């Protein structure tokens, strides 16, 4: 997982963002942000950073198997426990499922809420 990754692809961004309840005007603007993810893994400990066009940053620090609270790029916090399952980091929370995986030097992140699945693929820098 350790690396710096730049988003190159995403599936179902609009459908996912509407479900979060964010305005169409903000969806349209936010769609054009470049997202760079920087990850540092030290054993069980992760530091996980998202850097957005403009220089805003969101950092989460968690231990696999420990309860933690995660915040999102905008700033919405939630309690969760990250599990290592088959190569994936997996997170759960009321009505929300999230995975992060390295697939052939790419970082692939999947979030599912109900029938809606968002995917992000980020190339390694």
């Amino acid at each position: 997982f350790t690396g710096k990754f730049e988003m190159e692809s995403e599936k179902n961004y609009d459908e996912f963002m509407k479900l979060l309840g964010i305005s169409s005007d903000v969806i349209e603007k936010a769609r054009n942000f470049k997202i760079v993810t920087e990850v540092q893994q030290d054993g069980q400990d992760f530091t996980w950073s998202q850097h957005y066009s403009g220089g805003h940053t969101m950092t989460n620090k968690f231990t696999v198997g420990k309860e933690s609270n995660i915040q999102t790029m905008g700033g919405k916090t939630f309690k969760a426990t990250v599990q290592m399952e088959g190569g994936k980091l997996v997170v759960n929370f009321p009505n929300y499922h999230q995975t992060s995986e390295i697939v052939g030097d790419k970082l692939v992140e999947v979030s599912t809420i109900g029938g809606v699945t968002y995917e992000r693929v980020s190339k390694r820098l």
